């Protein structure tokens, strides 16, 4: 009987973004008859059970009554980049968002991701310790009753990382109220330098142009131990500071 021959028949769901309708592809070799041109049932509404009566000349009545459990709307899911701005240079957070309600039960909805060669099974995923200034291709798919109905790829860039630290050539007093700091610039990309002079509980900071490699410090307490801090910062999706290069000298 056709009900016997096709009792365990399987289906693949193909979404049309223009029509907002699904096509059910019947996983059979022979050209089957319904009541389904090229073994495809077209124009199926999302999250609605539809019935198809299947037969073929190679089998007798009763027909196989096949229930199509149609998945949710492909446009109702959005692959969102949830990366926290402060950690954008070393992390990736990807999450599928449910942008519109659907009637399908969510317990039958499964999300899968593939980043490098790592495979994840969850609505959201998080990658850490990534090297800054690189691009990664994360592939993802959504299953309904273990049936893939949608997929997407997300190419993500790991934002400008923290620069430096700079290499201090020297820092010495050259007058009773003066001290000089000279350095070499740090290796990564940055916007400016931040110089600090520390006299015990006291601390005053500055802002130096990326192009300078020397600084003069006037109006200082004579015969006093000073500590200079120097780091370079970059204004990325957040201000990222490089590690500080310490310096010590004592006035004349
Ligand atoms: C139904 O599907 C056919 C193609 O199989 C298409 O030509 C037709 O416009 C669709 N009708 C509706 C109402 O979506
Ligand atoms: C379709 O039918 C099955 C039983 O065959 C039922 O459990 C399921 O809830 C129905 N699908 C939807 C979308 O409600
Ligand atoms: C969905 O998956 C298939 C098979 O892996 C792939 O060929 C297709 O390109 C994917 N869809 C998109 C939009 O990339
Ligand atoms: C660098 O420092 C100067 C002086 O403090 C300032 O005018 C400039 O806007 C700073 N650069 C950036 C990118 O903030
Ligand atoms: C970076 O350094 C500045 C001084 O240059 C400091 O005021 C600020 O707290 C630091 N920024 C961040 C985001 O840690």
């Amino acid at each position: 009987t056709c009900d016997e021959k096709y009792a365990n028949i399987t289906v693949d769901y193909l979404y049309n973004k223009e029509t907002k309708l699904f096509t059910a592809k019947l996983n059979v070799n022979e050209n089957v008859e319904c009541g389904c041109t090229n073994n495809e049932v077209h124009n199926l509404t999302e999250c609605k059970n539809a019935s198809v009566s299947i037969s073929h000349n190679s089998c007798t009545a009763p027909d196989k009554t096949l229930i199509l459990d149609v998945p949710p709307g492909v446009e109702k899911f959005q692959l969102h980049d949830c990366t926290q701005v402060e950690k954008a240079d070393t992390t990736i957070c990807l999450k599928w968002k449910n942008i519109e309600t659907f009637t399908c039960d969510t317990q039958n909805i499964t999300y899968r991701f593939q980043c490098g060669n790592m495979i994840f099974d969850n609505k959201e995923i998080k990658l850490e310790n990534l090297e800054p200034e690189h691009e990664y291709k994360c592939d993802s798919e959504i299953l309904y009753n273990n049936h893939k109905f949608t997929n997407a790829s997300k190419i993500i860039k790991t934002d400008f990382g923290s620069p430096g630290e700079p290499q201090i050539i020297f820092c010495r007093s050259e007058a009773a109220h003066q001290g000089v700091i000279t350095w070499n610039p740090p290796q990564r990309s940055f916007h400016n330098f931040t110089l600090c002079y520390i006299k015990e509980t006291e601390k005053d900071c500055l802002n130096l142009d990326k192009n300078l490699i020397k600084y003069d410090l006037q109006n200082l307490k004579p015969y006093t131990k000073y500590v200079l801090s120097l780091h370079a910062y970059i204004i990325a999706k957040v201000q990222r500071n490089g590690s500080a290069a310490m310096c010590h000298f004592t006035t004349k």
